[PDB]
């Protein structure tokens, strides 16, 4: 059956236009452990949906930081 899930609230900085959220959507859906998200493309509000026994918070954050080539600018909401 299906394993643990986590979720991870962001706020993202950084989509001026429909093509950096799609390269956004793409970063994520490219992402190991990522099983789902919602994204709002205006407000910059991201939620994800990951396997903690794949990919932890600390890293998932850092690849989607790293796969942005500084274009986005992320923050972790509590």
């Amino acid at each position: 059956f299906q394993g643990q899930q986590d979720k991870l609230v962001l706020r993202v900085d950084g989509i001026l236009n429909e093509l950096d959220a799609q390269v956004l959507e793409g970063i994520l859906t490219r992402l190991n452990g990522v099983r789902q998200f919602r994204l709002d493309r205006i407000s910059g509000e991201l939620e994800v949906v990951f396997d903690p026994e794949v990919v932890s918070s600390r890293s998932l954050v850092d690849g989607i930081e790293e796969d942005g080539f500084g274009k986005f600018k992320l923050r972790v909401m509590s």
